[PDB]
């Protein structure tokens, strides 16, 4: 149909899906959408880009390099934007952790370009066993 508000009728229902861990019990919920718009807004960052596919890439841009030294509010901005940028990328996930990887992965040769200093130590990988 049409673009207007974050997430239509079909995106909320994925999105109340999606968690915000891996091993958390607390689904996702209108409030950390609003709550990152509010926050959004006070990086000089107008909510109108949570409701845009290419928005939301460009704002994890910003947080990308920012997670070196970000506090929690920076984290929970990466969550939500990584959670809700998938939905309108046509991604399906279950937590906010897939979500991110998936982005880590299509960025994964600015990464290696964004971390010169925190390029000396090992980085062992992570299985799934269970489903
Ligand atoms: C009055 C407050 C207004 C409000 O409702 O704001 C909505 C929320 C903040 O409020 P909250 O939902 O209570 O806070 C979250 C919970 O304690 C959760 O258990 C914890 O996970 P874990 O990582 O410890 O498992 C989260 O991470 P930490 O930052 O604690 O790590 C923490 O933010 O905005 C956000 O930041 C959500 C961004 C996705
Ligand atoms: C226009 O906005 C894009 C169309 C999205 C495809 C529709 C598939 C989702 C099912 C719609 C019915 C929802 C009823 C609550």
């Amino acid at each position: 149909g049409a673009r207007a508000s974050v997430l239509s009728g079909g995106e909320l229902d994925k999105w109340e899906k999606i968690r915000l861990r891996p091993g958390g019990k607390k689904q996702y919920k209108l409030k950390h959408i609003v709550w990152a718009s509010r926050e959004l807004e006070r990086f000089a960052v107008n909510p109108g880009l949570l409701e845009t596919s290419e928005g939301c890439r460009q704002i994890l841009g910003q947080l990308q390099p920012s997670l070196q030294t970000g506090s929690e509010e920076l984290r929970s901005l990466y969550n939500t934007i990584a959670v809700l940028y998938c939905v309108h990328q046509r991604i399906d996930v279950k937590d906010t952790k897939e979500a991110l990887d998936k982005i880590e992965e299509e960025q994964n040769k600015s990464k290696k370009k964004a971390q010169q200093a925190a390029a000396d130590t090992g980085n062992n990988s992570q299985v799934s066993q269970n489903y």
